[PDB]
């Protein structure tokens, strides 16, 4: 399948080169795989989710997405226009309030919710979680991402937008989960992108067009938008039976566009997410 005039990120994860704008993908498109978007929530009712999105959990008065952050990450995962896995099921888990922030105890409770909630969902192709959130190191938050991963969910986490080593951030610093750095359309490390030995992969991060609240669209930049690209890819690759929840991050890194990114700190992997799809 070929989506002409796609966002630059989708086009890049189906490309050996930068500078193309056609997303190529197997028409299976992650069907029968679930991606949990742990975030501000999702506006499930966006015409771009075609009813494949629903809120399954909140730790606030409303499960709505008043923020947009989580509606925009869900979108990069499995929206029809701006998604990687255009047929995946999206489960919104609102750990972040509409200001975009949350307590670490609530985020932990959300990760543990998914590790269990998956046993209440039809995900025959497997389960993915996209954590586009982060803060300082916390062995407690790391251990929650570890558990979620260990429960048989491919965990993709932002490195963090601090332009520092991700070793000092959670759940970015957790060795067992997929830590995603950000790249821009010219294959440069996004100026904001965290780096280090803990990083496993890069996704498109800078100027990422996706879904927004009010049934709208807008472009926003972060490791937070790299993550849903990787999250999406893992969903896609799992539905193709090309990898599993446990070994997805490794598989993505084995099959990645190597050496293609500039301004990658020595000792950080030079690996851009690649679907490796041949039309
Ligand atoms: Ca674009
Ligand atoms: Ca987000
Ligand atoms: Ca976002
Ligand atoms: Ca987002």
């Amino acid at each position: 399948a070929a989506q002409t005039n796609a966002p630059w990120g989708l086009a890049r994860i189906s490309s050996t080169s930068p500078g193309t704008s056609t997303y190529y993908y197997d028409e299976s498109a992650g069907q029968g795989s679930c991606v949990y978007v742990i975030d501000t929530g999702i506006e499930a009712s966006h015409p771009e989710f075609e009813g494949r999105a629903q809120m399954v959990k909140t730790y606030y008065y409303s499960s709505r997405d008043g923020n947009g952050h989580g509606t925009h990450c869900a979108g990069t995962v499995g929206s029809r226009t701006y998604g990687v896995a255009k047929k995946t099921q999206l489960f919104g888990v609102k750990v972040l309030d509409d200001n975009g922030s949350g307590q670490y105890s609530t985020i932990i409770a959300g990760m543990d919710f998914v590790a269990s909630d998956k046993n209440n969902r039809n995900c025959p192709k497997g389960v993915v979680a996209s954590l586009s959130l982060g803060g300082g190191y916390s062995s407690s938050v790391n251990s929650a991402a570890a558990r979620l991963q260990s429960s048989g969910v491919m965990v993709a986490v932002a490195a963090g937008n601090n332009n520092a080593d991700a070793r000092n951030y959670s759940p970015a610093s957790e060795p067992s989960v997929c830590t995603v750095g950000a790249s821009d359309r010219y294959d440069r490390r996004s100026s904001f992108s965290n780096y280090g030995s803990v990083l496993d992969i890069f996704g498109p991060g800078t100027s990422i067009l996706s879904t927004w609240i009010g049934g709208s669209t807008r472009s926003i930049s972060g490791t937070s938008m790299a993550t849903p690209h990787v999250a999406g890819l893992a969903a896609y690759l799992m539905t193709l039976g090309k990898t599993t929840a446990a070994s997805a991050c490794r598989y993505i890194a084995d099959t990645a566009n190597k050496g293609d990114l500039s301004n990658i700190p020595f000792g950080t992997v030079n690996l851009l997410a690649y679907n490796n799809y041949q039309a």
